[PDB]
């Protein structure tokens, strides 16, 4: 086939377009608006474009030309192909595209030279056949893209997913998932007030003596069916940060220890993982299934007021703590003298009143115990290089009085160069149902603390102690592992809030959340 | 072109330590024992046999034509098996059932015996040069010199070895023949394996050496201190850095190269990073760092004092353990606003939180029996009676008591994990002095894991070290540059007196560190 011989690739940047809402690859399809780009200026895409359409490997060319000659008969640059409309839109100082053989497909133009013009697609394969070039990149225009994809002349699409909405005239054609497959996903980035990532579609099939040393050092190296993780195992580059979560799921399914549970539910378990999410580049809200945050934010606000009254949450239809406050749950816990939905000295109490005698959920605890939360905020503002900036919910004295002992043992904070990072240590991690919400909670918490200390959020670092997958989440997680993440959304806080106690539900906005379908984990 | 590169001649050996401990010096020549009375110095080390088999039988057919090409070129010409070469004494030592070595072309060096003296499928050669002639006329992948001391010695001196695959057997036996002293300018270590236990010894495997476009695109955005670099020449020369000690050393390198400059308490300045995990397999080795000398008497006395629930610094000072001396002084306590604290009364620190969390601290002499929560007793009962519990945590960070402590704990919490009769331990460290504290902290929580495992009738599995604020002191940088260019030794082992059934019944004499091999003392302070 002619795209393998001549190495014809497409490179495009697609934004989202105006009108639950359902998402798919076609979500990202905006190319142009009235002759020009639909977006202001996205310098990381500009930079990826330059490096991709510029890169040549002279050491690799011998093989390309042999192939090209054998198929025909016998300083290195790439070729770049544009439609006339596309060519028009390009400024001036960049106009004869640097270090690239500029080919222009037009039925109207002809002429300068060293800069080629072609009347038909077929007349590109002729020109390719007569040039020394490394690879051929189609820079498009909708029409150019439309016709090259129709003719099956594309080996890979280098597709930038610009995760924001613009007014658009012209759209990338709908890539058929039967003709092309995604093999690679980049890291997620923030450039010019949008997140974005870089994915690669490929056309489907329808002094190395230290290599033996590797084998020698490997001389001593679960009824899951990997063949069911086909999309997951096929991917070459899984750099999207959502793979930190998905890879842990894969590791527990493949290598996890079979253990029984309180009920006899059964888990696969492992011990000790770290995930790190860059809050400067994205908000890490899982995209491989639908996640809701109103509950999560109300829980955090409830913690921050130091509440222990489950009814405050139930009256707002936040039901996270409902099972933990029933008569039966508290009686099983030997809390015979505890009122229904009185969760005892849990998170909120330990954050605002650590060490105070707990009475009931209605008592006035003002100025009682250690206000750890106010203390960690003062340490951050007045002693940011302190290695003592910890918020601890694990009150050993109070554990038996809590509806249950906290899963989220502590937060530690780190300040460098006006930036705030947070470690949270979780003793017990329900990878299928809990951990996704848990990453979102403490990611939101890191933004709130950062903003009230006039700092920028940097990393949220999640340490997993007992890390388990429920045997009844395994089918749902097989489905989830075979979905390709989308670029992450962004979190906006109302910028007016400079005190940790002044946030309300309306101060929080998730932007550009693109996600696959809700999964019922059981 | 060199004969050893055309014909791909390698040596493979296993060397133990030899007969003669207080102020003892170690170097690569520590591991030199090859044999005793015409057999091996040790009974069975089955993992070394497994490794020897895998190296001497492995072939990549799809790389042979390339090697054929090269050999023909050099000689002026146009199932695949390795060759193995043995001295006659070596051959006679091998049990009958193992001869000739299966799936290998067997070659024996002899003058006294000829081919009529052998029943087996073997080539007899009476000089080194006839080996080279033979290799020139055989189809084979690689050639392994399996020794004899006389065979190794004559193949090294003649520069006919491209690499030595060297097993370091970290135990002492009676030897009468020895591997030649390797010349550090002829041969250099390029690679070091994981550390293993086999047949009640630790061992590792080192290698001496004779002295895609899509990937590029996804790295389009690749950008710190680099304010000492390639002072790490040996560190950076190594290809495979698999010894678990590199978990420690690689974090040091990461902090030096990418660390953030910040002030701290003392005002001495550090390089800092946030969030690391190390994991040590206590079933396979005791991770006592070997790139500098460490002593354990003090850290074991500290641990026993923690378990006793003690806060009296004078108890350690009377055993000549000074770990807590500086945090016990009038000036230290007064600068903490502990004006009403007696000298060396460290307040409600680790041992108090482990035995009496929640009790009102009075003084270091009070009897706190049955006050506060005995967390230590609770986790031992949880491990025995509820082993799948996700609540097996021992926590020293008592928020209420922080200001009463000489200083707040660095070692915040231990979480335990039980599967299949093995105990693992995560310890979370809020603040980690990589150059001085962390080496001791690894050894301390590794021993604790052993103690808890034994008293709950479990075997130790992993000690998992989580580092929060991980820092290198600027005054330690030159000392750590030295340490990082040192090649780790196979780790020692830890034995406990097995008669101890209760966490509280341990004493210093119940602990033995065997086969500690290390580089010399470093003063971290210049
Ligand atoms: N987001 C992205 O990655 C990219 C976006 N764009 C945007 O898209 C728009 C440009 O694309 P769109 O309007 O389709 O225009 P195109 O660039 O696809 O241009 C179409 C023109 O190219 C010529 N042409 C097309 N097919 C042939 C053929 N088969 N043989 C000979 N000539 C042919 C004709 O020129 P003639 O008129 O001379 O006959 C045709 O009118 C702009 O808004 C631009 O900024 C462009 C590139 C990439
Ligand atoms: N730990 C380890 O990795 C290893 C240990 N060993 C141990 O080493 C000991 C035996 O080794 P060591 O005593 O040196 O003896 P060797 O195995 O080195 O064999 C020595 C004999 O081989 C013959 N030989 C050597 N070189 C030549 C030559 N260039 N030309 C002709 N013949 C040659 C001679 O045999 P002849 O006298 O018949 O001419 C010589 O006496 C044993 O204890 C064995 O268990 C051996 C290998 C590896
Ligand atoms: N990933 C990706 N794919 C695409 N195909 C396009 C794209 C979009 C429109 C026109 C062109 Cl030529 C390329 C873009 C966006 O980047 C642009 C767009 C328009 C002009 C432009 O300036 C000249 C390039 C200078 C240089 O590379 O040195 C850069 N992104
Ligand atoms: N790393 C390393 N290098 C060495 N050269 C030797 C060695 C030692 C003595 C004789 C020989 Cl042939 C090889 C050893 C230990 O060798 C042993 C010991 C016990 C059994 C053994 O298996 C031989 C048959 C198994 C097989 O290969 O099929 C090999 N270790
Ligand atoms: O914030 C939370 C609270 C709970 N869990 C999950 C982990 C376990 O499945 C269970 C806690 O049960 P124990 O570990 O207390 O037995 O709830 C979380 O993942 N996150
Ligand atoms: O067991 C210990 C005790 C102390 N430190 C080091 C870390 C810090 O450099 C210092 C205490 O730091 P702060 O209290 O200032 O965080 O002691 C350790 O690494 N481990």
């Amino acid at each position: 086939q002619v795209c393998d011989v001549f190495d014809i690739y497409a490179i495009c940047a697609c934004c989202k377009v105006e009108s639950n809402e359902v998402f798919n690859n076609y979500t990202f399809r905006g190319l142009g608006n009235k002759g020009v780009l639909p977006w202001k200026c996205i310098s990381l895409d500009m930079k990826y474009f330059r490096a991709v359409t510029t890169y040549v490997n002279e050491s690799k060319y011998e093989k390309l030309k042999y192939k090209r000659c054998k198929y025909l008969n016998k300083k290195l640059q790439n070729v770049v192909v544009m439609g006339r409309t596309n060519w028009e839109s390009i400024p001036k100082k960049f106009k004869p595209l640097s270090n690239r053989i500029n080919v222009i497909l037009s039925r109207t133009l002809k002429k300068d030279e060293d800069v080629y013009i072609i009347n038909k697609v077929e007349d590109l394969i002729v020109l390719l056949g007569k040039l020394n070039y490394y690879k051929c990149f189609i820079l498009g225009g909708s029409v150019v893209y439309q016709e090259f994809l129709e003719k099956k002349l594309i080996k890979k699409i280098y597709f930038t997913r610009i995760n924001s909405t613009y007014e658009c005239d012209v759209f990338f054609p709908e890539i058929n998932e039967n003709e092309y497959q995604i093999i690679s996903v980049s890291d997620v980035y923030t450039s010019n007030n949008t997140t974005l990532d870089f994915i690669i579609y490929k056309k489907t099939n329808n002094d190395d003596e230290e290599e033996d040393d590797f084998v020698y050092f490997n001389f001593n190296k679960n009824s899951i069916h990997p063949n069911d993780f086909q999309i997951y195992n096929s991917l070459k580059y899984k750099y999207h940060p959502e793979y930190q979560y998905l890879n842990i799921i894969y590791d527990i399914m493949m290598n996890g220890n079979k253990q029984s549970d309180r009920t006899g539910v059964g888990v696969l378990s492992k011990f000790g993982y770290i995930m790190k999410f860059d809050l400067s580049q994205y908000f890490p809200l899982l995209t491989t299934k639908k996640l809701f945050l109103r509950g999560i934010i109300e829980e955090l606000l409830w913690f921050i007021r130091g509440e222990t009254n489950g009814n405050t949450l139930l009256n707002k239809n936040v039901r996270i703590w409902e099972a933990n406050g029933t008569r039966e749950f508290l009686d099983n816990r030997k809390l015979f003298h505890r009122e229904v939905n009185d969760l005892g000295p849990i998170y909120g109490f330990q954050w605002r009143h650590f060490g105070a005698e707990y009475t009931n959920m209605y008592d006035n605890y003002e100025n009682k115990g250690v206000d750890q939360l106010k203390n960690i905020i003062n340490l951050i503002k007045n002693d940011p290089t302190s290695r003592r900036i910890l918020l601890c919910a694990w009150n050993v004295k109070d554990l038996d009085q809590m509806a249950l002992p906290p899963c989220h043992i502590l937060c530690q904070f780190y300040v460098f160069d006006g930036k705030l990072s947070c470690i949270m240590y979780q003793r017990s991690c329900d990878l299928g149902l809990g951990v996704p919400f848990n990453i979102a909670s403490y990611s939101i918490f890191t933004h709130m603390i950062a903003q009230v200390c006039n700092l920028q959020p940097a990393q949220f670092i999640h340490v997993l102690g007992n890390a388990h997958v429920y045997n009844n989440h395994i089918d749902s997680l097989k489905i989830q592992l075979n979905r390709i993440p989308y670029p992450f959304p962004t979190l906006k806080l109302n910028p007016d809030i400079k005190n940790i106690e002044d946030f309300t539900i309306s101060d929080f906005t998730i932007q550009n959340y693109v996600h696959h379908e809700k999964i019922s984990m059981d």
